[PDB]
């Protein structure tokens, strides 16, 4: 139903908007990344480790908003095959501070890999195009680790590490930015996650904000992202909680 | 037209979903203050001074979420009537944190002023029971600078300082929380404002994330407040920045 695609859209007008256009928006982003610098800085390793930063692209130092704001438009609900063009489309634009950090690590004897489910064989091209235009430097072939079979990071994680790195800080905006262990779980679980891990947020993870999609969207309900329209936006406002008007 | 109230309020369902239910949201909260309690400790204050902290309430230390959910749930654009209904019940809940930061800095040198647009003649008495049952530390009256005449909130900082008081940070989860600069201009001046200020966010400005309502959504455009539903709905798309779909 295309009633049901508009909808489903429409519910993401509002926190678009604050992503794309609000200057609030912008200081959360610039707050994470002077709070990563500090973190790097005063981070020690392990004696013959060196230091490594693992960074999520998309909504974390790539911004997508304008892929977004075309589904908006167009009633169109997410499909891979549509993110593919958008990759390909080589708009990507930066998230504000992400590209100095990214750049203060690797020059401070640090090495930002970038973990990120953009595809290994169909988006790396644009993705690696983009970061260069964008001003990032390290952004050779052997700094990322996209997508090639798993969704789930830490598998990936662990591939640094025995590259001889020390992961000093994670910066993401998916709590799956982190680990695997609220991975394809509800908001109860994770949450509780975040519950406790309280004091290392703004330490070593550092959290970008994304009221657009995300392992969250999933967690509203169970198999969320094998309902059909109809079915998520129920989901969506069945998990609403509502003052009931009295006193 | 009730469709139009509709489509107002389902525009900030997704975004609802995202502060109400997610992680992510949580650990933005923690990470902020996180980021406060290490500025706090770091700040020096002028010889003679007492070290004062400036907090905004909703959507910063206090959480209203509920009251965004009825607006969804009732198909009900805002209303400063209701709104007054809803700090009458009794229900606001704490943002993550933000508790044991507030007493954390009133027990170590510090004094946490309460700036706020919460209405000092009509919504004092239930914001100040809230706080008291949530577990807020220093809600005597004479901390509280609620809204009297004016919503800017410069004079109402400069009135803390007449006391005293040099302010060592503010929190707040928006721009006209930290000043006046950008109160009432839209949202290109804010962004810039953010720009000329991008070393102090983390550090001597505090942000939350607040997806749903702000200053940033009059940024949209000239007069939107001024406006019907209808002309904000069409204020917001028009805000809208959209890939076109080609490569
Ligand atoms: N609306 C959406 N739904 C799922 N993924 C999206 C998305 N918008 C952008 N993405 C991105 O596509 C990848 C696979 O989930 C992720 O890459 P990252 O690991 O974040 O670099 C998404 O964030
Ligand atoms: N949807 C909304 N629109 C305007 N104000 C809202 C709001 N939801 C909550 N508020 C709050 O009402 C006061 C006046 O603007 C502000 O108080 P604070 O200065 O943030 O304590 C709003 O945030
Ligand atoms: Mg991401
Ligand atoms: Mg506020």
């Amino acid at each position: 139903e295309e009633h049901a695609n508009m909808q489903l859209q429409q519910q993401a007008v509002l926190g678009l908007n604050w992503m794309q256009d609000s200057g609030e928006y912008k200081a959360l982003a610039y707050q994470a990344y002077n709070a990563a610098k500090v973190a790097f800085d005063h981070a020690k390793v392990a004696k013959g480790k060196k230091k490594a930063v693992v960074a999520d692209l998309n909504e974390t130092m790539l911004d997508n908003s304008p892929y977004a704001g075309w589904q908006v438009q167009n009633n169109k609900p997410f499909d891979g095959k549509d993110w593919t063009r958008w990759v390909d489309a080589r708009q990507s634009r930066a998230v504000p501070g992400a590209v100095e950090f990214n750049n203060y690590v690797n020059s401070h004897n640090g090495k930002v890999f970038y973990v990120t489910n953009r595809k290994d064989s169909t988006e790396k091209s644009g993705t690696i195009d983009d970061m260069k235009r964008l001003g990032f430097n390290g952004v050779e072939e052997s700094a990322f680790y996209l997508k090639k079979d798993k969704s789930a990071k830490a598998a990936r994680f662990a591939e640094i590490e025995k590259q001889g790195y020390e992961i000093v800080l994670y910066v993401g905006d998916n709590l799956d930015d982190f680990g695997n262990t609220v991975y394809g779980k509800l908001n109860a679980d994770r949450r509780a996650f975040v519950d406790q891990n309280q004091g290392k947020f703004g330490k070593t993870f550092i959290m970008l904000p994304n009221a657009n999609y995300g392992g969250w969207e999933g967690g509203l309900a169970e198999g969320y992202f094998k309902k059909d329209t109809q079915g998520q936006i129920k989901a969506r406002l069945d998990a609403v909680q509502a003052w009931d008007g009295k006193l």
